[PDB]
DNA sequence: AAACTATGCATGCTCTACTGCTTCTGATCTAGTCGACT
């Protein structure tokens, strides 16, 4: 017998990885909340592709995805307590 | 010598093909709106 699942499938550059993991990984409330404080706090421009600063032209990529909450000025959480 | 017949020719008409130009039509590429999803 069989099952029919689900399942969804991304491809992302190295660069854009830690990127595109925090947006998969966090909960759709959370992820929203995420990007609306990075733009009205911070004033930067957050989706699944990168960092963005509108006043300085530049990408603000990272190696690794702690970096975001790193520069976005919040505490390190762990994927366990993102939901929502 | 005159009447009838014969050939001969020309021109307008009809059709079928042939070629080239012009216009219409069918196939192929994108903006917007609604919807689906993560």
């Amino acid at each position: 017998s069989w099952k029919a699942v689900r399942v969804d499938l991304v491809v992302a550059p190295v660069s854009q990885f830690p990127f595109a993991l925090l947006g998969w990984t966090g909960s759709k409330l959370f992820q929203r909340e995420l990007r609306r404080f990075s733009r009205k706090e911070k004033g930067l421009w957050l989706n699944s592709h990168g960092l963005f600063d509108p006043e300085q032209k530049t990408f603000f990529q990272a190696a690794s995805e702690e970096d975001i909450f790193r520069h976005l000025g919040l505490e390190y959480l762990p994927p366990e307590q993102r939901n929502a």
